[PDB]
């Protein structure tokens, strides 16, 4: 792996600490305006018995992150240990874990429940941070809510960058083009066509909805993935999910449109529910 | 999905039960000479977030046991569900677990001897000389893909990755990019090739794991610069618990020459030799 100082951290400052392969560790210094300040963080490496393809994956998923640009809702990169020694690719702690447990932990006893507001707050950071990436020329491919991290303070973080690739960075027409992408979240066209744009995004992006005003459930329930595809195309698509009102379901409709010029962008999504959210707070 | 009559079975004579994605099953009459039997299997199918090469390699997985042929030291496919619903491979249950668990289990649960290991060192060769026999390449030999029976019979499975030895995409970079490098032969990188003597050093690494009941190859070093040492000539070291003489197997297995290392057949050959000698 090529030299890049502006990322490299000191193996030496750097203890490796619990899984959450993903750890836990402490990064001295990693801050450089605090030297010797140690900082809770995140550090993907590889499993020992991880193949060729995981190591090109993290090392992917690595440039990703360093061409994407800092955003508030997307998973910060803090650095890398890429010298002598395993690929450590160190990122943000989320405290929170991932937005799909969050969810599930914070169900009604039927912890600290979500309101309805909460759930609008949440896909409204989300559709902010794809908005984001889009404008970078990226395309996530792997969106879902066991892809979202929660903060402390519970601010959304798209994450799992492993699948991320350019907009131009995708073999058009290929039997193999995505073929590591999960079933239940693809775009029709990611697997039909074989290529794969935002708009392909913004339909895991309304699995991802269906996800949070689940509060957590699994997509096509009952429904087995080898059976899927044939359904989406006789038009079928999930059910409202209760106590969530019609509008943001006609919103995740408008997701799922077949013909990917006919789903809202990103920057749609965001003001469509910058306009519910702040209709709710008021 | 096309339709294997001789292979189909019932939907509604399988059970579904706890996890081993794989889990545990009963099944009605799948044992054809016992109709109102049910039997305990093994189902392994597709995750709720499984992707298209998930399920490709489930249908590989199952179509290469079909081909394969049975035989005594490879977990036996007992049928599937792939009609009108989602695909289940049934397999034989193994109650025992994995070999790699196996063996960390009875570390000093009851302790294995010197002959055990030998023995079931020849049992798996002897799947692998007929699996090589069969024309076939597994690709993903290692203890965690051993499942050992009641009877700790040992059965190689996990056929995910396994093919024909005439479906290789040969010289190509997307080639043999999903084998765990530490049990990976270095040409299968290199040059992008697989081929039987790429599962002996696989097996290779197979022994190693064994005499050290479970032990993890390469201990300390991390796959990113293993491949450099590979080049360097560097292989493990011998096992405490091993002979000389089976160490020296295992370093053929590892010989950088592929046409260099044994045959499955004669590993057989010298394994029986030994195990006949051990047992007298
Ligand atoms: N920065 C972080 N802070 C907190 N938890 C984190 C984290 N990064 C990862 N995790 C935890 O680890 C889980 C898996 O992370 P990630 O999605 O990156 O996995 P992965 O890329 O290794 C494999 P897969 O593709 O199977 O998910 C997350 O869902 C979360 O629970
Ligand atoms: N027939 C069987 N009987 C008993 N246990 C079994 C079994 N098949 C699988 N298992 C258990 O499940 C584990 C995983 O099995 P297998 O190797 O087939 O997994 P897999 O192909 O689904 C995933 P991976 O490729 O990551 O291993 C085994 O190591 C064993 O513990
Ligand atoms: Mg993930
Ligand atoms: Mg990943
Ligand atoms: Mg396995
Ligand atoms: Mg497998």
């Amino acid at each position: 792996l090529p030299e890049d100082p502006k990322w490299e951290f000191p193996r030496d400052k750097l203890t490796l600490g619990k899984p959450l392969q993903v750890v836990m560790a402490e990064a001295v210094g990693i801050d450089k305006d605090k030297p010797k300040e140690a900082v809770t963080v995140a550090v993907k490496m590889l499993k020992d018995d991880a193949t060729e393809e995981d190591l090109s994956d993290l090392v992917s998923e690595m440039e990703m992150m360093k061409m994407i640009g800092k955003h508030k809702n997307i998973i910060n990169l803090l650095g890398a240990c890429t010298q002598d020694g395993p690929l450590y690719v160190i990122v943000e702690y989320a405290s929170k874990g991932n937005l799909r447990e969050y969810l599930r932990a914070r169900r009604p006893p039927g912890e600290e429940q979500m309101t309805f507001k909460d759930l609008v707050s949440c896909t409204y950071q989300l559709a902010r941070g794809m908005e984001y990436l889009a404008s970078q020329k990226c395309i996530h491919r792997d969106l879902a809510a066991r892809n979202v991290l929660v903060t402390e303070n519970n601010v959304m973080k798209i994450a799992d960058f492993g699948l991320a690739r350019d907009i131009n960075n995708i073999d058009y027409y290929k039997k193999t083009t995505n073929g590591r992408l999960p079933v239940k979240w693809m775009a029709p066209e990611a697997l039909f066509d074989r290529v794969y744009t935002h708009q392909s995004d913004v339909w895991s992006f309304g699995v991802l909805m269906w996800e949070i005003f689940t509060l957590g459930g699994s997509p096509y329930p009952g429904i087995p993935v080898e059976e899927l595809f044939k359904l989406l195309k006789e038009g079928h698509r999930m059910d409202k999910p209760a106590n969530c009102t019609n509008e943001l379901y006609m919103m995740m409709r408008d997701c799922w449109h077949a013909v990917p010029s006919q789903r809202p962008t990103f920057k749609q999504l965001v003001e469509d529910l910058d306009r519910i959210l702040t209709l709710t707070t008021n």
